[PDB]
């Protein structure tokens, strides 16, 4: 799926985004719009050789297991290409983990870099939440 705006930022609310660790669903939101462009589908591959997955970007050299990696961390005990589906209850649960062991959005390079410190609630106005 490629979500718009308000629609993501409901689905993420019912997946119990909203404030998740303190991070209000804006910053979900603006995570998701800079990392994939609200595509569930997208994968991106980086500089380091690992690839990034799905609507969250949740990168392969920590978190997902992409069936190459050898020694695989696979921190969100997940293969990566499970979390290319519309339904984003795997990138969700996967996100949380994240966020709760760096205390943090930090590990989104697109969020820390174009989210943070922006007035991130401008990503959730008129979404009738
Ligand atoms: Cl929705």
């Amino acid at each position: 799926k490629v979500f718009g705006r308000c629609e993501l930022a409901a689905a993420m609310k019912r997946h119990g985004l909203d404030n998740y660790r303190g991070y209000s669903l804006g910053n979900w939101v603006c995570a998701a719009k800079f990392e994939s462009n609200f595509n569930t589908q997208a994968t991106n591959r980086n500089t380091d050789g690992s690839t990034d997955y799905g609507i969250l970007q949740i990168n392969s050299r920590w978190w997902c297991n992409d069936g190459r990696t050898p020694g695989s961390r696979n921190l969100c005990n997940i293969p990566c290409s499970a979390l290319l589906s519309s339904d984003i209850t795997a990138s969700v649960n996967c996100a949380k983990k994240i966020v709760s062991d760096g205390n943090g959005m930090n590990a989104w390079v697109a969020w820390r870099n174009r989210c943070k410190g922006t007035d991130v609630q401008a990503w959730i106005r008129g979404c009738r939440l």
